[PDB]
């Protein structure tokens, strides 16, 4: 999905995505969630997971990290909101934290 | 190096760098550059090797991607300031770079 | 593509590759090349982005890595031979060598 | 460790890695063990942790990957034969594998 998620795709899709910890930012339409690793190379090996799977998709996540810690923030430019791509990535990302 | 820059070191190692597009922090003795790459298969690619010398060195940048964009803060958090690690690893990322 | 190159598309599309290092197997319709990069550093960066390529096309490389040198094989072992994949693959993985 | 692994330090050393799955190659003083994956996603994900730890200890793997198969053989080139090092690295491979 290229377009903003409808009242409906966000009540279906959202919550169980607060579940898991992401939270929905004040200021832009997007989601945010924190990952705390072991150390760097723990990090780093998810962050290269997630490269992978934002190839596949050709959706590219906004993300800052420090050592163990990364910080990733989705939404899609493209249109300046949210969109199914996002909550795609999300789940993908969950389930590399995961290890799964 | 572990230590803090001296005055001396950092006229003699800082001015190449600043050349090379990186600048001084204002609030933190810390250097910072932004790099533009064509895509993020490249600006990953480029990750991946400063994250193989973050491990060499066991020294880590401050970073955020987007894309194409990666920018990279370099400081020292066990002493909280600029060390020779700082350079010699902004050194290694404008080799990477290129 | 995903269908077997063709004898004009072989004709037209491995020359190329052949000029730039690339060879065919003998019992296998595969193409492949060895890659010597200074280090590790830069070996491995490589294979990032070839790995970024691999799961952007869906198409992955049979590769062997020890410290800077990389050997790869290219085949479509859903068709059993060499396919346009392969080709663009190759092609990918020139751009990242270089 | 650079030099050649002692008997005592092979009966103390090995027996770990060989429950692990790890075994001895015939014909090299070496240790080999495939892993299998879900995918390359994961396959590749683990080769970034051990790829990020091959540079902090400066000792390289010799690894063949198709897919979602990864196999790795350690020994140490610069004096033929197995070291400490490729223990050392052995023990965290089994660590990244298990997501540890």
């Amino acid at each position: 999905d290229a377009q903003w998620l409808t009242a409906e795709e966000r009540d279906q899709l959202i919550p169980g995505l607060k579940a898991a910890g992401w939270s929905e930012l004040s200021e832009r339409d997007a989601i945010y969630k924190e990952f705390s690793f072991k150390n760097f190379n723990q990090a780093f090996g998810f962050m290269s997971r997630v490269a992978l799977q934002a190839e596949k998709m050709n959706h590219h996540p906004e993300w800052f990290n420090v050592y163990n810690k990364v910080q990733i923030t989705l939404t899609s430019h493209d249109c300046g909101g949210l969109t199914k791509r996002d909550v795609k990535l999300a789940q993908f990302i969950e389930k590399a934290a995961a290890s799964l």
